[PDB]
Formats: C-alpha cells, structure tokens, sequence
C-alpha cells in the first residue's frame, strides 16, 4: 500500500491523475518525483519551470554545481538529485524535444530510467513544451516502464482525452 490518492489504474503498474504534479509532490513527499528536464537542467519552465519555483530555486543551486562538475546529460539519460522539499529524490530525465529535432526513439531510453526506481511520482515525457504527442508517451511508458508509476497530467481536457483514447 502507497499514499497516492485519487489515481485512475491504466495497468498493473501505471496509474494517471489530473493533477498539478507540483501540489501532488508536496502533498505525498514521493520518495522520487521524476522532472521533465533537459540537458543543462536549466529548469526554465514546464514541469521543470514549475518544480524548481517551487523549491525557491534551490533545485536550480543544486542542478548548476552538478553541470558544473559533470557536465551535460544525454538526450534518454537522467541524474538523481535532492527532491528539496517536494520528495526525497528528484530524477531529472531528458525526453526527446521535438522543438529541437531530437530522435522521438530516445523516448523509450529516457523512460527506462524509471526502472530503476520502485516507485515514482512523474509527467509524461517528453509533453507539454518538449512538443511531442501526450498520447505517444503514455503508449511509450506503458510499454517500458515495469515499475510502479503515478502520472500527473495537469490538464484536465489532456486527461480526458488520454483516457478515453488509451488502449
Ligand atoms: N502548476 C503547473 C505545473 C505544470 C504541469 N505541467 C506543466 N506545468
């Protein structure tokens, strides 16, 4: 048993919730939330934007000492980080961002980074200002991800439609 409220069950292990995944964080404390990032986790806006207002920009401190040591992430890579005051974890994971040309295949690598983790709270990657259809990636993370994952779609009209339309 788990702390995540509300949630429609879409498979054995993938559950959705219209949902600010920002208040859905601060409410449960999930011991890992997943960020949309991008390779110079420059948290500028998205989910990205969102999580690190939220921790008063501690999330970006932390994220330009990281750069600064290893440099960038890979397009379908990840690091986990502090969750600030949102989780215990953040896993910062780079989907694909049609905006920029990137290869939509880097999507099922970027997904396969949530199997390393027992449970997460997480948005669709690679939606909302990485431009790829919201559709695709719940097909896309349904079919890769084994372990349990709780989806926050903010939209209430994406919600709708990824339900009604999710085979
Ligand atoms: N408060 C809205 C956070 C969000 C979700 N998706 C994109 N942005």
């Amino acid at each position: 048993v788990n702390s995540f409220s509300g949630y429609l069950k879409l498979t054995d292990n993938v559950y959705i919730k219209n949902a600010d995944i920002v208040e859905e964080a601060k409410k449960v404390k999930p011991t890992v939330v997943v960020n949309a990032a991008n390779v110079y986790l420059k948290h500028g806006g998205g989910v990205a934007g969102a999580l690190n207002k939220a921790t008063n920009n501690a999330m970006q401190v932390e994220s330009d000492d990281y750069i600064a040591t290893n440099g960038p992430l890979k397009v379908g890579g990840s690091c986990v980080l502090s969750g600030h005051n949102l989780a215990k974890h953040c896993l910062h994971v780079v989907g694909p961002n049609v905006n920029k040309g990137e290869d939509i295949q880097l999507l099922k690598s970027a997904y396969e980074n949530f199997n390393q983790h027992e449970v997460l709270l997480a948005p669709l990657l690679s939606a909302g200002i990485f431009g790829a259809d919201p559709i695709h990636s719940l097909r896309v993370c349904v079919d890769t991800v084994r372990t349990n994952v709780y989806l926050a779609v903010f939209d209430k009209n994406l919600y709708d439609k990824l339900v009604s339309s999710f085979l």
